[PDB]
C-alpha cells in the first residue's frame, strides 16, 4: 500500500517559525561563519512528503518466518507490568505538547484531575473501542544543520494527543523497556553507555578471524515499515505474559494507531492517510530496532554471510561478519541488501564493505583511538562535529527547552573536539552569566534528563572513566575530520582555544568545590603542568543505569 496519501491540505506550522541563525555576540566566539547554520521549517515540508511518499514492496520468506519465530520464542520468556496512572503521567516531560481537552504536560505531572479524568477516558476508550482510527498530528521537526556543497528538507513528525499518549506508555513502557533485550540481546544497541557500545564493537570485531562490517542505511525507515511488519510487530509483544487491560490496548493501539491512521495539520485540517509508522509514538523505538534485527538477520542467512553479528539502535543498523574474502563479500553484501529490499528496507547509500572498524559508521558515530596519561592505547565513541557544532551555536543564540551540547558533552566527553571547543565555550558562557548552577534538561537515546552542568566531572568519569580527561595523541583521521570541520565552519584556532580554556579553568579553579573539580579535571589538557587526577568521591557513587536501558525518541519520555 502506499506509504503516505494527501488530501492537498499543507503540513502547517503553529508559530512562526526561525530558520536563520541570529548574529550574536556569544554564538560568534564559536564559530564565524553563521550562514552555513540553519533550522529546518514547514516551507521545506512539500519536498519531504514526495520523498517519504511512496507504494512499499515486500516478499516474506522462510528465512524471515524463521527469525521470527526465534524472536518469538525468547520475549515469551518476558512478564510485562501495566503502569498506573500516576506513574505514567510522571514519565511525561514537562515541555510536552499540550492535549486538546483542556490540559497540558504540567497538569499532567501534578496528576490534576482533569487531566487524569481525561487519561481514564481514553484508556476505557481503548478497552472498548478496537477499530476507531485515533487521530495524529502532523509537524515539520525544526532541527539545526550545516549546509553542504544543498540544504535538508524538514523531517514529518506524526504524534497522538497527550491522552493517548499517557496511555501508550501504561500498556506498553514496560514492554518497550524490557523486551528489544531479552529478545536481541548484545546486539541491543541502547543497553550500552558510549563505551560499552565501542566495547561491543571492538570485541566483536577482534572476535573475527578476518573481521568485516558494514553499516546499512535505509531509505527513509520509517516509511519501509508496513502494516504487516507493524502486526508482527506486535505479534511479539503478544508473547508477553501482560495484564487483560494491557493485552487490549495493546490490540488497540496497533490496529487503531501504530499500523496507520488520519492526518491532521496545525491548523486542524485533514492531511491525508499513514500507512506506516509514526515517528511520535511510544512503540516506535522498539518497533524499529525490532523489525530492523528481523529484516537483517533473516537477511544474513539469506545472503549467505557468514556469522554475523549485529548492533540495532532504532532504524540504524551495523553488521560485524567473517571476511570470505573481497570479491564474495562484495557479492554478499549486495546480495544482503537485495534480501532487505524485499523485506521492504532498500538502502539509501548502497552499503560498502569495510575492512577496519575505524571506517564504520553507524548511529552517526565511529569508533576511534587515542592514548591516556601513561601512553596506553584507549578506545572510544567519536563522530564529526558539525551537526553538533552548529546545534551548539543555534544553541547559544536562543533559549532552548533541550541542550544538545550539554548531551553531546556527556556522550562524547573523551573527543577532542567535545572537549577543545564545547566545554571550553559553554562553561566560559555559563560562568559568565553565573549560570553554573542552574539544572538545564537534555536528551540520551530519546529519553530526557534534568542534568546539573557542575555534576559534569563525576558523571564523565563514571561512563567513561578518568581517561576521558587525560587522552592525546588522537588518531591522525579524527585529528583530519576534526581540523576540516572546524575550519569549514569558521572555528577559532586551537591556541586561541587553549587560551580561552586555561582562562575558564583558572576563573573555576578560584570558585572552588564542584566548580574547582571541573575546572581541574575538564580542563586539565590546557596547562603544561598537569594534576595528578585521582578518582573523584561522587563518580563513584552514581546510578546511570536508567540512562542506558532503552530507546526513547519520539516515544514523549522524561526521566526524573
Ligand atoms: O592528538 C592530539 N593530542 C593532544 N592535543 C592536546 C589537546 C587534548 F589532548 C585535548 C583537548 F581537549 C584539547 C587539546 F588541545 C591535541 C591538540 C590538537 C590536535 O589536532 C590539531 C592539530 C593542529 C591543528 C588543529 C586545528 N586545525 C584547525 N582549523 C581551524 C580551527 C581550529 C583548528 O585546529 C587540530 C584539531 F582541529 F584540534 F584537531 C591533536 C591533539
Ligand atoms: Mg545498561
Ligand atoms: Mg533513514
Amino acid at each position: 500500500s502506499m506509504s503516505y496519501t494527501w488530501t492537498g491540505a499543507l503540513i502547517t506550522p503553529c508559530a512562526a517559525e526561525e530558520s536563520k541563525l541570529p548574529i550574536n555576540p556569544l554564538s560568534n566566539s564559536l564559530l564565524r561563519h553563521h550562514n552555513m547554520v540553519y533550522a529546518t521549517t514547514s516551507r521545506s515540508a512539500s519536498l519531504r512528503q514526495k520523498k517519504v511518499t511512496f507504494d512499499r514492496l515486500q516478499v516474506l520468506d522462510d528465512h524471515y518466518r524463521d527469525v521470527l519465530k526465534e524472536m518469538k520464542a525468547k520475549a515469551s520468556t518476558v512478564k510485562a507490568k501495566l503502569l498506573s496512572i500516576e506513574e505514567a503521567c510522571k514519565l511525561t516531560p514537562p515541555h510536552s505538547a499540550k492535549s486538546k481537552f483542556g490540559y497540558g504536560a504540567k497538569d499532567v505531572r501534578n496528576l490534576s484531575s482533569r487531566a487524569v479524568n481525561h487519561i481514564r477516558s481514553v484508556w476505557e476508550d481503548l478497552l472498548e473501542d478496537t477499530e476507531t482510527p485515533i487521530d495524529t498530528t502532523i509537524m515539520a521537526k525544526s532541527e539545526v544543520f550545516c549546509v553542504q556543497p544543498g540544504r535538508k528538507p524538514a523531517r514529518l513528525i506524526v504524534f497522538p494527543d497527550l491522552g493517548v499518549r499517557v496511555c501508550e506508555k501504561m500498556a506498553l513502557y514496560d514492554v518497550v523497556s524490557t523486551l528489544p533485550q531479552a529478545v536481541m540481546g548484545s546486539s541491543y544497541g541502547f543497553q550500552y553507555s558510549p563505551k560499552q557500545r565501542v566495547e561491543f564493537l571492538v570485541n566483536t570485531w577482534k572476535s573475527k578471524k578476518c573481521p568485516m562490517g558494514f553499516s546499512y542505511d535505509t531509505r527513509c525507515f520509517d516509511s519501509t515499515v508496513t502494516e504487516s511488519d507493524i502486526r508482527v510487530e506486535e505479534s511479539i509483544y503478544q508473547c508477553c505474559d501482560l495484564a487483560p487491560e494491557a493485552r487490549q490496548a495493546i490490540r488497540s493501539l496497533t490496529e487503531r494507531l501504530y499500523i496507520g491512521g488520519p492526518l491532521t495539520n496545525s491548523k486542524g485540517q485533514n492531511c491525508g492517510y499513514r500507512r506506516c509508522r509514526a515517528s511520535g509514538v511510544l512503540t516506535t523505538s522498539c518497533g524499529n530496532t525490532l523489525t530492523c534485527y528481523l529484516k537483517a538477520t533473516a537477511a544474513c542467512r539469506a545472503a549467505k554471510l557468514q556469522d554475523c553479528t549485529m548492533l540495532v539502535n532504532g532504524d540504524d543498523l551495523v553488521v560485524i561478519c567473517e571476511s570470505a574474502g573481497t570479491q564474495e563479500d562484495a557479492a554478499a553484501l549486495r546480495a544482503f541488501t537485495e534480501a532487505m529490499t524485499r523485506y521492504s528496507a532498500p538502502p539509501g547509500d548502497p552499503p560498502q564493505p569495510e575492512y577496519d572498524l575505524e571506517l564504520i559508521t553507524s548511529c552517526s558515530s565511529n569508533v576511534s583511538v587515542a592514548h591516556d596519561a601513561s601512553g596506553k592505547r584507549v578506545y572510544y565513541l567519536t563522530r564529526d562535529p558539525t551537526t553538533p557544532l552548529a546545534r551548539a551555536a543555534w544553541e547559544t543564540a536562543r533559549h532552548t527547552p533541550i541542550n544538545s551540547w550539554l548531551g553531546n558533552i556527556i556522550m562524547y566527553a573523551p573527543t577532542l573536539w567535545a572537549r577543545m571547543i564545547l566545554m571550553t565555550h559553554f562553561f566560559s558562557i555559563l560562568l559568565a552569566q553565573e549560570q553554573l548552577e542552574k539544572a538545564l534538561d537534555c536528551q540520551i537515546y530519546g529519553a530526557c534528563y534534568s542534568i546539573e552542568p557542575l555534576d559534569l566531572p563525576q558523571i564523565i568519569e563514571r561512563l567513561h572513566g578518568l581517561s576521558a580527561f587525560t587522552l592525546h595523541s588522537y588518531s591522525p583521521g579524527e585529528i583530519n575530520r576534526v581540523a576540516s570541520c572546524l575550519r569549514k565552519l569558521g572555528v577559532p584556532p586551537l591556541r586561541t582555544w587553549r587560551h580561552r580554556a586555561r582562562s575558564v579553568r583558572a576563573k573555576l579553579l578560584s570558585q572552588g568545590g564542584r566548580a574547582a573539580t571541573c575546572g581541574r579535571y575538564l580542563f586539565n589538557w590546557a596547562v603544561r603542568t598537569k594534576l595528578k587526577l585521582t578518582p573523584i568521591p561522587a563518580a563513584s557513587q552514581l546510578d546511570l543505569s536508567g540512562w542506558f536501558v532503552a530507546g526513547y525518541s519520539g516515544g514523549d519520555i522524561y526521566h526524573s
